[PDB]
C-alpha cells in the first residue's frame, strides 16, 4: 500500500483504489495502474520533473529504502500478479530490486522529488509508475 500526496491529489495504484477514491475521481489508466482522487487536506510530496534514472524506493516487504537505477518509462509486458494478469503496461520503470504485490504505493525518488510508485515486482524486478509526465500534478 502507498500514496503521493501533492497538493489536493492523492495518487495510487489504480488496483488499490478505494471507493472514496473513485467517489472523489479526478483521472484514471488501468493501463499505467494509476488512479488519482482529490484531497480536503493539502499534502506534503513533490513531483520529480526530470529524466533521472538513479533513485531510492521504499520496498515495505523488508522494511528498506533501496538505492536503484531504473529503466525510462516504457510500455513493458508484465506476468501474471495476485491483482492483475500477464499484460502490456505503459509509462514503465524497471529496476533491479525486491517487490511482492504488498509493495505497490512504496514511492521512487531522485533528487528532484517523486519519481513514481511501485506497481509491479517478481523475477528479481521492481515495476514503477512513472508521474513525472502528468503536468498537471503541479496545478489547480
Ligand atoms: C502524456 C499524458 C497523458 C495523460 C495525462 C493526464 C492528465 O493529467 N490529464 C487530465 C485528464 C485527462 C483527460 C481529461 O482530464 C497527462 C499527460
Ligand atoms: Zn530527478
Amino acid at each position: 500500500s502507498g500514496a503521493i500526496y501533492v497538493g489536493n491529489y492523492r495518487v495510487v495504484n489504480r488496483h488499490l483504489a478505494t471507493h472514496n477514491d473513485w467517489a472523489n475521481l479526478v483521472w484514471e489508466d488501468s493501463s499505467r495502474d494509476l488512479l488519482v482522487s482529490s484531497t480536503t487536506a493539502q499534502g506534503c510530496d513533490t513531483i520529480a520533473r526530470c529524466d533521472c534514472q538513479t533513485g531510492v524506493y521504499y520496498c515495505s516487504s523488508r522494511r528498506k529504502h533501496y538505492p536503484v537505477s531504473f529503466s525510462k518509462p516504457s510500455l513493458i509486458f508484465v506476468e501474471a500478479s495476485e491483482y492483475y494478469p500477464a499484460r502490456y503496461q505503459s509509462h514503465l520503470m524497471l529496476a533491479v530490486g525486491h517487490s511482492e504485490p504488498g509493495d505497490c504505493g512504496g514511492i521512487l525518488r531522485c533528487q528532484h522529488g517523486v519519481v513514481g510508485i511501485v506497481s509491479t515486482g517478481g523475477n528479481g524486478l521492481v515495476g514503477f509508475a512513472d508521474v513525472r509526465d502528468l503536468l498537471w500534478l503541479d496545478e489547480e
